[PDB]
Order: C-alpha cells, then structure tokens, then sequence
C-alpha cells in the first residue's frame, strides 16, 4: 500500500514548482503553500502526510499534511516557519531559503488520517476541527468529496471549526470560500480567531467557540452520528473529548468516530 | 564550554581525510574509522561526541559517534560501525551515507555532545579508572587513554572490552600498543561473545567480571575509581547488577559512575 512506499532510506526527489505565501500581511505568521512536482511517483490518499527531508542531497523527516487531492498532478502542502531566540527550526529554515526549481525529498506516505470509503456514497456527515496548518487534511478531504477543479455527488454535511490568530492568518482562504460559496447547504465555517501566537491558547478558543455552538456541535456528533476530526496542536485534542465527555453520554463506540491527527 | 557550538541548525562542513576498515575477516559487520578536516574549528574534550547529519548539503536527526582522537592531534576520528538489517540487505540511514563516502567527500558535524569526560584533576591526582566496553564502546578510551599519557600519570587503568570476536576488536593496534608501553598501569580483559547478538556480548562481560566480583568491587570502592560504561544498552544494568550485589552503594559511590549507553 501507500504506507512507507518512500523511507529516509529511499527518499522520492521531487523539485518545487512553486512557493506562496498563504498568509494576508496582518498575520504574524509565515506560511508557504508549496506546490512540488513528484513525476506521479508518490502515492497518497486525502489525509496522509509526506515527510521532507531537510538539506538532503544524493525522525529527520518532518511530516506535512498534503493540501492537494489525489488527482491533482503535483502535491501540495503548508509549511509554517517556526522561529525563536532570527533563528528558525531545522526544517522551517530549510523552507525558508527553498526556491523554485529546488530539490526536495519525500517519504511517505504517513499516517491514518484520512476519509472512510463509504463517503461520497453514503454521504457521510462530518465535524471537521483545525488550528493553523490543521486546516491542509481537509483542504484535500474537500477537494475529493465535492471534486475540485458543480461536479458533487456528495450531499453530506460539513461543519468546520477553524482557529487561528486573526483572519489575514486563515490558510487556504480562497479555497475555503469557494466550496462555502459554491455548496453552502453542505458546509458550515466558523472561523475562531485568538489573537495569541501561543497555540495552547488558540486551542482554548476554539474549544470556547465549540462551547458556545454545543447544541450545534452534540447533535452533529451524537444525534446525526457525525465522524469527527480533530487536526493541529496537540492541545486541541482532549479539549474536544472533555466537551464530550462532560456533555452526554460518551462511550468506545463513539470513540470509534473521533480521528486525530495532533502535533 | 564547547557543547553545542555546532547545532543542525549550523553545522560544521568538515572533509574526510581518511577511511579505514577497524576490523578484520570474520567480523561480520564492517566498522569505519574516519579522520576527519574541521580546520581546527571543532572543539571538544577526551569522551564527547559529534553528531554526524546524513546527506546534509548546505543551501535526534544527527547521529551521534563518539570521538576517539585527543585535542592535541589535528583532524579528529571516529569509528562507525555499519549497521545492516534484513527486509535483500538494507543499511541504516547513516549506516548507508557512511558507507558511500569517499576521502575528499564533505561530511557536516555538530558540535560536542554529552558529559562522558575525564575528570579534570585526573592526571594531576593519579586517579584510577574502570573502563567497561561493548562494540564501538572503545572508542571514548581510546581519547582517555591518549590523553592520561600525554606522560607522568600513574594511575591504574582497567578496561573490560566485550566483542564478537578477535577480528572484531575496534582499535586492537591502539588498545595492544597501551597495554604494552604501561604494562603496569593497564589491565585489559577481551570477552568474546561468538554470537551475533548484543544483548548476549553484554551477558558475557557481565559474567567476567563476576568471575572478578571481589577484585572488580575492591578496585572501585578501595582504590575510588571512576567506573565508565559505554557500549549497547544491555550492559548498564549488568554492570549496575554487580555494584548493587555484595555491596552497599551509597551516592558518594555514583558520583563515581559514569553511563555513555546507545
Ligand atoms: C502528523 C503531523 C502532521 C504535521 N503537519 C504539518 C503541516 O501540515 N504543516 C506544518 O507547518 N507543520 C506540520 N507538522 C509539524 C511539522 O513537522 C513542523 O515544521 C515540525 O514539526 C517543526 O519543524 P522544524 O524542523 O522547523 O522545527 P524543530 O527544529 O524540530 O523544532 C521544533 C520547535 O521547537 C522550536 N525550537 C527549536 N530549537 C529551539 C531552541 N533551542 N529554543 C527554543 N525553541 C526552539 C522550533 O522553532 C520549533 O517550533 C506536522 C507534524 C506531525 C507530527
Ligand atoms: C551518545 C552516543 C554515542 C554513540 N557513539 C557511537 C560510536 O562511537 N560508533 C557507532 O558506530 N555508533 C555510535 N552510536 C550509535 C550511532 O548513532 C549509530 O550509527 C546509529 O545510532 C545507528 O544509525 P543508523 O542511522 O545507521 O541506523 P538507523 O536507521 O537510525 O537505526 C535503526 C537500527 O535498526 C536497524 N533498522 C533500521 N530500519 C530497520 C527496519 N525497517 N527493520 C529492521 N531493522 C531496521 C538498523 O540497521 C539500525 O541498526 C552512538 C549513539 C549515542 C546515542
């Protein structure tokens, strides 16, 4: 299958065709949106992450969700660059000084993060709950369950709960705004904004917003049986069980219906 | 203090000068010691480490290799077991970069790791050391043992040295050239285990030393030696087994204990 297809042991060279910014000047981040030319050699469902290598030349790999669907020809992926004291992160300044053109090395593809197959099918309901680059596995869950290029068969129900710092911070804007705008009986978007670069905190608000909406958001995971996904800072993840668990009753068989992807 | 002046974030371009085969035929794995060129820029004392960056090429990711050059000599060394593994023969990541290099080739470091060092008073105080080693285990020693003879040091100096085989002694040249330039000041115990697991070259050396149990404990508790192991896991706690045993063990004593395990 998919899964470690590429290692650090057989990394797949790939080269960046672009690189943009995601973010609006008013955010204190910096984000790039990398668009990478794979030869149609790596192999992924929405969901999985790819692995980069930093400074490989012919873990060590950090792990990107793809934002790109399947069908796409390149991939594409979100990669906030950390900093501190100036200084960046291993791979975040590799990114940084990343240009078009550039040699890139993949692994993958990673993790369990992905749709059910019944999906498109079945139409089925989903929560989807993101901070910052958590937004990127559902970019790619909507580009297959709505098929990006009115080409839907899905009918289903989307509800998103997205935080992030103010507005000019909220990734994949436009592509948000198109699937609102085009299919606004299938996706609700409740944009939750901390103004805090402290994650931790973010999560607060989002989980705050998710309070404030709670009649929304129980009778979507415990009345109309909703999978829920929850992607972002590892904080996030038992701030959305605790409103569960502290609402109604909460069991293994609707644990069975809470996917994580947490970092 | 030269901990972490090199960091992946900056790490050190440096060249390879020389790569030579440690072991002999009927060592199953191939192990490399390297010289390597840092222009004199690298700066660590006798038992740190250099972390090694797989594939780097400049626009927990390192591995870690003990030093076995002092500070007086000009390009350091390093040796590098190459570690293989089935399903068709893959190597490790850096196992694999290792391998391929070439004398000339760049390799990038970073920059003095850890707190496996002497003590500072070592030569002056003639303090007496337990050595304990498995594998690549040696090659912290081998910086000790270039350093503590300069040579007015007349310490006592044991080394418990656990291999596969004798064509699997790392350093053999060095080891057999100090036992016998002080043969009064080391004392070197080779154990063999035959066996190509680690945890079983461990048991063997713990069983050496039991067979040593009373001049093993009136070395470190009656001459107050400081004990060092460096090698596989496994022998931390086989060595820790025996200070426990027939023994009281203060924490006095583990002042005196010293752990570099991998
Ligand atoms: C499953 C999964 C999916 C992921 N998906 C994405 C994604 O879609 N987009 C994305 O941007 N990231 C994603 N990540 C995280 C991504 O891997 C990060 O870029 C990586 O984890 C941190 O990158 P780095 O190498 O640049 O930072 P590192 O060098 O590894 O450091 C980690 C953090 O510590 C900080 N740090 C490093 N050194 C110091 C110092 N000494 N003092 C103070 N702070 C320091 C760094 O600034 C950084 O914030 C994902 C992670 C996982 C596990
Ligand atoms: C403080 C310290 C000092 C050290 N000093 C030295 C030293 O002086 N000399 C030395 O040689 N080493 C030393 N090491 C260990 C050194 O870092 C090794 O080279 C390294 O840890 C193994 O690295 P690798 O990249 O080749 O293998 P990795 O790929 O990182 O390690 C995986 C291990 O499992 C095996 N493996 C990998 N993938 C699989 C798989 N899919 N299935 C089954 N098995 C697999 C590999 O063969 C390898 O043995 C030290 C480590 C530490 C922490």
């Amino acid at each position: 299958n998919f899964i470690n297809l590429y290692t650090v042991k057989n990394p797949l060279k790939c080269k960046i065709v672009d690189k943009i910014n995601l973010v609006r000047p008013n955010s204190p981040n910096e984000v790039y949106h990398l668009e990478i030319n794979h030869n149609g050699l790596f192999k992924y469902l929405e969901g999985h992450t790819c692995g980069i290598i930093p400074y490989y030349n012919e873990r060590c790999a950090r792990l990107y969700s793809i934002s790109s669907s399947n069908n796409m020809e390149n991939l594409s992926v979100a990669i906030k660059i950390h900093k501190y004291e100036t200084n960046y992160g291993y791979c975040s300044g590799f990114i940084k000084n990343l240009k078009i053109n550039d040699d890139i090395y993949l692994t993958g593809a990673h993790g369990y993060f992905n749709l059910p197959n019944d999906a498109i099918q079945k139409n089925t309901n989903f929560i989807f709950i993101a901070t910052g680059t958590g937004i990127s596995p559902y970019i790619s869950f909507l580009k297959k369950l709505f098929a990006y290029d009115r080409n839907s068969n899905y009918t289903g129900y989307i509800t998103i709960y997205y935080g992030v710092y103010n507005e000019d911070s909220i990734l994949y804007l436009n592509e948000l705004e198109y699937f609102q705008k085009m299919y606004p009986n299938n996706i609700n978007i409740h944009y939750v904004f901390s103004y805090k670069q402290n994650s931790d905190a973010t999560s607060f608000y989002v989980q705050d917003e998710i309070y404030k909406r709670k009649t929304e958001f129980l009778n979507l995971f415990n009345n109309y049986k909703c999978e829920l996904y929850i992607c972002g800072h590892k904080s996030i993840r038992y701030k959305v069980m605790d409103i569960l668990k502290s609402h109604d009753q909460f069991d293994e068989k609707k644990k069975k219906r809470v996917h994580v992807e947490v970092y």
